[PDB]
């Protein structure tokens, strides 16, 4: 299924995304694994955690 975005997160450098909390964030690709997943954002693009992120279900 697809996930959205649920806790915040902090800017870190040029790879990190840095979105607020309950945010309308979902996850579009993986890293072709259960690591992390790259999102995309209004504001721009970068990483994002699985673990900053749930599922619909």
């Amino acid at each position: 299924s697809l996930f959205v975005a649920l806790y915040d997160f902090v800017a870190s450098g040029d790879n990190t995304l840095s979105i607020t909390k309950g945010e309308k964030l979902r996850v579009l690709g993986y890293n072709h694994n259960g690591e992390w997943c790259e999102a995309q954002t209004k504001n721009g693009q970068g990483w994002v955690p699985s673990n900053y992120i749930t599922p619909v279900s």
